[PDB]
């Protein structure tokens, strides 16, 4: 079940999967915008600058990292056909319909696709991925051994495993990870900050407040942007709010 | 060491307070505004329906907790003038200026007077009191004894003490605590409910929903409209909301 693994997009969460694939002794090569070979050379990583050369190499699954607003440009600009062999696509955006469109569409049709979102990362799994969620999607597969050792390796690290539609996902998503990113947000913009007499719900959005800012803009634009379900969500949370306001407001009076 | 001590208002905080009071080896009675008789004596304590026949017992303090709606009525109902000696009159409302400012102006002169915020109830605070935070200001104490034992029933669990204004209180819990329930209001009438794929973070949000929501629409109500600094502070939230609304939309 030792495989090797391409990452694209080796940023904060690539680099976070690579760490814990090399424990389980995975091969890792990656590619990015940016210069990794530093980093690379130090984690045993075989980095390419280039993506067609990235795609010439010796590779059985091919991971998407990169954020979910340039997943388009990425995929678009690759030589996909400069492909070896058959090959699993694997994205983790954290948004689920717009990849599994754009993947259908744009990559070879022999290519299988697994469509995930760990609902975690290096903010929230410090000290290992148990018991935190692993979703994803079966999008296109059809060579089931390599789609299950890629699997078995948030299986093995004791994540609770999801199988749910990407619109299920979103649907979902929206409800929750979006809400909450946009409270955390919100926090921020607000500059909360920890009082001598802080409850303990306080605290826990104060720590909320921290994990959310600790990522990217793009990221929590891409949220909203490319999940058609966040939009509903963003108005409920304002109609909620005036609510609550406007029922104080009674009271007042 | 031990005291006599007299809740007003036999509600869900009183009934929380008078546990750990109890098991520290004070005398407890209470009088409220809804009859308690039933519960009391399941407790072991006295339960006055009538507040004169309260006021005229032997007690060494009185602990002030009413809704912070309904401080001012309550207060300006007592027949203050029956009670048999100076007593330490001790409120726990979530907001303090109001009742600095009420019972300053509304108890006899010789009352002392003993503002506090246990900033934790039975919600947040199952299994003991240790360290969560019991906010207090002496406002107007003559007998350091009996206002010493007292606060010793807090110290003595463990909590954290913090000695601050009223009015640095309201600040702050405006910022805070007020920001917290409006949050948590905000999320239960969106009615956030679990799903397959929550984050940590969401779970963090569901509970402080289900947590914030166990609370009375009148305590909520009363962070509002007693707290002279909650509605900048609903402000500051409205507009960082919008704010952010602003970045996404473009
Ligand atoms: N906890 C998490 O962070 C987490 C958890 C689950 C899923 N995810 C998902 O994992 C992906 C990566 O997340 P992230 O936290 O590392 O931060 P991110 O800001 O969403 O994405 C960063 C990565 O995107 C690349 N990138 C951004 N714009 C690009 C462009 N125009 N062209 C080419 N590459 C571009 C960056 O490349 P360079 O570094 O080379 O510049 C970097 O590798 C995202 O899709 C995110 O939704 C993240
Ligand atoms: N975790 C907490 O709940 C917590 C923590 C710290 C401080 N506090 C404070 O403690 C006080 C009590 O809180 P609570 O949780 O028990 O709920 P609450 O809804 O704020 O107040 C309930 C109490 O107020 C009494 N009351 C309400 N309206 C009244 C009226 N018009 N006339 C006479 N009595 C009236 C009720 O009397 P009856 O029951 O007899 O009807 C009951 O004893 C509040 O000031 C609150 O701010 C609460």
């Amino acid at each position: 079940q030792s495989l090797k693994i391409g990452i694209v997009g080796f940023g904060n969460f690539g680099q976070f999967l690579a760490k814990t694939m090399i424990k389980q002794g995975h091969t890792l090569t990656a590619t990015s915008r940016s210069d990794y070979s530093e980093l690379c050379l130090q984690m045993g990583i075989h980095f390419f600058r280039d993506v067609s050369a990235f795609l010439t190499a010796d590779i059985d699954v091919i991971v998407l990292c990169t954020s979910i607003l340039s997943l388009s440009e990425v995929v678009g600009s690759m030589p996909l056909t400069s492909l070896k062999r058959p090959t699993l696509f694997v994205d983790v955006l954290s948004v689920k319909e717009h990849p599994r469109e754009l993947l259908l569409r744009e990559l070879p049709e022999d290519s299988d696709i697994l469509c995930t979102h760990p609902m975690f990362g290096p903010q929230t799994a410090k000290n290992g991925w148990t018991d935190h969620t692993f979703m994803y999607d079966k999008v296109r597969i059809r060579d089931e051994v390599i789609c299950s050792n890629f699997i078995q390796i948030f299986a093995t690290e004791g994540c609770k495993m999801v199988q749910m539609s990407c619109e299920e996902h979103d649907r979902a998503a929206a409800k929750s990870q979006f809400i909450t990113h946009t409270i955390g947000r919100t926090l921020g913009e607000m500059d909360i900050q920890s009082t001598p007499i802080d409850t303990k719900g306080f605290e826990t959005l104060v720590k909320l407040k921290e994990t959310m800012m600790r990522n990217s803009f793009d990221l929590y634009s891409g949220l909203f942007v490319y999940n058609r379900f966040a939009r509903q969500e963003l108005e409920n949370l304002e109609h909620a709010l005036h609510k609550v306001k406007e029922t104080l407001m009674i009271q007042r009076t």
